[PDB]
């Protein structure tokens, strides 16, 4: 009534039929017991060997088949069968189970082990007694094909301090030559089975023979302390098993010529467990780096991570994970980096999402002009990652918990968390399991965050369910770089509080150097008196927040980088901050700025690369600056971007203050003219006006310029674009420049949408440096000038009443040395190769 039945059916794989018995070896809750049954023969098939077993009465429950033996008429072992991966069978109360046994093509033999004292072969008593070893785990490695096999929880029968014991239950190994390469011994006390030691060894070579038993295979017991590097490798296996390791699949984020490894591997010799993708080791074999980035881990970080005390770089996610997996562009995060390597890695976020060449705000004409000019550096295409509101909150992993054992990793320099679903109270606040051998030990150690005096870099990027910053940040002694971008789980009120705490904290406040907090919800900056405490700040990213109110840091805070783009800032305090002699480009674009803030100095010996004030409301209040002309200090920057604003008056203020501007981008503004003394005083020139080589004035309402644009004021003027304006008469003043290489005046219209530009600029072919001209989409009529082969890029398309003869440049057009933009409908005489409609 408590029992059921089993029968076995022999199946073929992918000779026999002399066998008439089977001894199936099974295990049911530590009862390694075998039973002999007879074979009944039926019709053979290409799937069935045609042999079925007698009913076997067993008590209802789950059983695991270890192996089986087949026997002929003479009752000799005709086959030593392995269980396979279909090792389990469950007997049912009053049921009849039929188990399919598939005969493996690979010949197997059987083995027994003999545990022996080695190294301390009758010497100074070891870490534990040989006697009272109750269970062992042995790893055997095939000496030819190098395949390892793990034989777990074998019962050690010790018959008699003294030291010679055996594993009486035989195991099934494929025929070949082996060596024991590792073991774990256990002591049993009641029901508690405890670890004695784990060692990497090389036991004496044994050989397995087909359908025969090899007796007493060498397991060389050391009776020593488990080495720290072996403890590390076992912790890695724990971490891997706790974070759904079997289901990891590394994503490199790029299709190149490398096919990266998908996962870690523990089906190899124990001594090799430190060789893993993402794991970095020291000369003694200890773990110094661990990166789970790219694998897609799921689970809780166990207390076992506390063992890896030589860990210097630790990473669970990255802002770059979906782009380049484990890498930051081309380089990796490694232990003990130089100041240069560390800085390159810290600047990765900036390069990936914030910086861009300010000359990408110029027209295609002006960019082309610069790119084909060897006297100027080429314009770097926008390689940044565009990030939409839907892309934010996308997880790279399902890591829901971080053990507080992280407090034991005192040599830790850099820690990265990103794209995880954990809550702020689950980030290194508690033990993953208070009853783990690790937590039971570390509870008795005085573990504190105050000991991570080497941890300078922390990343908490895009953690959606994080409602505030975790407490561990405020207890870090030497924090320098912090990234908390895309934590839209934190409210505007909560973020202001968290930043205030961070600044007010006597630990971190005066130590923070880099602060990335873009794509968040901040509406107001913390109180100035608190922001002033951030004495060592050098980088600040507040892009894509909802910032409507700024507070100053003061002029004692010297910033190298400042990115305030995409917010709702109306004014920047005159004392917001100061800047270093290392500034490349500052971002203030996409705001509601009414004025250019007086926070720069044109009298500064260091010249910044650029200031970006595009997409604001400058000039909407009547003047481009809020201070007096006498108080205005100018801007020490080569490029000034003021496109998409409400500028009605040309910013003379910049030139009058001797600003070393070489490119001025004033496109998409409301100017109707640039009268005389806009770029100069009445009887002279401003100190640095001669540096102005590029001018973008497209999409304005300009009807006139002045003699301010002649070589007497702009002698090195190279590129100018006045396309989409209201010129009815060509402004020839810029053509006075001997250095003018490109000029554009496309699509001139009046308010009433008429094509107001009809006259060709007669004499333009004499411009000594002019290469490109754009006069397309106007109403150009007759052209009497003989075109020069020197001005070899000409756009005259969309001029329907044009009458021009191109005979002079006709052989150059044919030789592919002249680019003419035109319509086959236009009256263009002199070149048959053009295909003009006759
Ligand atoms: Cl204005
Ligand atoms: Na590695």
């Amino acid at each position: 009534s408590q029992y059921g039945y089993v029968q076995f059916k022999l199946y073929k794989s992918t000779s026999m039929s002399s066998a008439q018995k089977i001894k199936v070896v099974m295990t049911h809750n530590g009862t390694t017991v075998s039973q002999t049954l007879l074979l009944n023969a039926y019709n053979a098939n290409n799937a069935e060997y045609g042999l079925r077993s007698d009913k076997l009465q067993l008590l209802a429950g789950t059983y695991k088949i270890v192996g089986y033996y087949l026997y002929d008429g003479l009752d000799e072992v005709l086959l030593a069968g392995p269980a396979g991966d279909d090792n389990e069978l469950t007997v049912v109360s009053g049921g009849l189970l039929e188990k399919a046994l598939t005969v493996d093509a690979v010949p197997h033999g059987t083995v027994t082990f003999k545990l022996s004292k080695e190294g301390i072969s009758t010497r100074a008593a070891g870490e534990y007694l040989f006697s009272n070893i109750r269970y062992v785990d042995v790893t055997v490695m095939n000496s030819f094909n190098r395949v390892t096999t793990e034989l777990k929880g074998m019962k050690v029968t010790y018959k008699e301090d003294i030291g010679v014991a055996t594993c009486d239950s035989a195991v099934w190994l494929p025929a070949g030559t082996y060596q024991v390469v590792a073991y774990t011994t256990y002591s049993q006390s009641g029901i508690k089975r405890s670890e004695l030691e784990t060692q990497s060894v090389r036991g004496e070579s044994f050989t397995v023979i087909d359908n025969k038993l090899t007796k007493d295979a060498n397991v060389p017991i050391q009776l020593k302390e488990t080495a720290e590097y072996i403890k590390d490798y076992k912790a890695l296996k724990a971490i891997w098993e706790a974070l759904d390791g079997k289901n990891w699949r590394y994503y490199s984020g790029t299709i190149n010529n490398t096919i990266h490894s998908l996962n870690w591997n523990f089906n190899k010799e124990l001594d090799m467990w430190g060789d893993q993708p993402g794991v970095d080791l020291d000369n003694n074999g200890r773990v110094t780096g661990l990166s789970l980035a790219g694998f897609g881990a799921k689970g809780r970080v166990p207390d076992a991570i506390g063992q890896l005390t030589e860990l210097k770089v630790l990473s669970f996610g990255t802002h770059s994970e979906t782009v380049s997996g484990r890498l930051f562009g081309d380089e990796e995060l490694t232990p003990d980096m130089s100041e240069e390597r560390k800085h390159r890695i810290r600047m990765h976020y900036k390069k990936m999402f914030l910086d861009y060449d300010q000359r990408l705000n110029l027209s295609d004409l002006l960019q082309d002009a610069i790119n084909r000019n060897p006297e100027m550096k080429p314009i770097k295409k926008d390689s940044r990652i565009s990030l939409k509101d839907t892309q934010i909150g996308n997880l790279t992993n399902r890591i829901t918990f971080i053990s507080k054992a992280i407090q034991r990793l005192t040599k830790l320099q850099i820690i990265y968390f990103a794209n995880s679903p954990f809550t702020y109270d689950n980030i290194a606040v508690d033990w993953e399991d208070a009853n783990s051998d690790y937590a039971k030990q570390y509870e008795n150690e005085e573990l504190s965050w105050s000991n991570l005096k080497d941890l300078t870099d922390v990343e908490l990027y895009n953690c959606p369910n994080m409602t505030q910053l975790p407490d561990f940040l405020y207890d870090l002694p030497e924090l320098q770089s912090l990234n908390i971008a895309c934590n839209r789980g934190i409210s505007a009120a909560q973020l202001k509080a968290d930043w205030t705490r961070l600044a007010d904290d006597e630990d971190t406040g005066p130590k923070i150097q880099i602060f990335y907090m873009g794509y968040n919800n901040l509406e107001e900056f913390p109180a100035s008196a608190s922001l002033q405490k951030m004495v060592k700040l050098g980088l600040l990213d507040c892009v894509h927040n909802k910032v409507r109110h700024l507070e100053a840091f003061g002029t004692n805070v010297k910033l190298t980088d400042l990115k305030l783009d995409y917010n709702q800032i109306e004014e920047i305090p005159e004392d917001f901050c100061a800047f270093t002699d290392q500034v490349e480009g500052l971002g203030f674009s996409h705001n509601k700025l009414k004025y250019i803030p007086n926070i720069f100095n044109a009298k500064s010996v260091y010249v910044m690369g650029s200031v970006d004030f595009s997409y604001n409301k400058i000039g909407s209040e009547g003047r481009n600056i809020s201070c007096s002309m006498d108080d205005y200090k100018g801007i020490n920057a080569s490029t000034v971007t003021l496109s998409y604003n409400e500028i009605q008056k040309f910013p003379t203020e910049l030139f009058a203050t001797g600003s070393p501007i070489s490119t001025i981008i004033l496109s998409n503004n409301l100017m109707t003219s640039i009268p005389e003394n806009s770029l100069k005083p009445k009887d002279g020139n401003y100190k640095n006006t001669y540096l102005l080589t590029t001018i973008d004035l497209r999409f304005n309402k300009l009807t006139s310029l002045s003699d301010d644009f002649r070589a007497t004021t702009l002698p090195y003027l190279s590129n100018m674009d006045v396309s989409y304006n209201c010129f009815s008469s060509f402004p020839t003043q810029p053509l006075n420049s001997s250095q003018l290489k490109a000029f554009g005046i496309r699509h001139q219209r009046d308010a009433e949408g008429n094509r107001i530009l009809r006259q060709w600029p007669t004499g333009i072919t004499t411009c000594p440096s002019l290469i490109q001209l754009q006069i397309g989409s106007n109403d150009i009529r007759k052209v009497d000038e003989k075109l020069t082969p020197q001005l070899y890029i000409l756009d005259i398309a969309d001029n329907p009443n044009i009458s021009i003869d191109v005979t002079s440049v006709c052989p150059y057009i044919e030789a592919g040395m002249y680019v003419l933009l035109y319509d086959k409908t236009q009256d263009i005489r002199g070149c048959d190769a053009l295909g003009i409609e006759r």
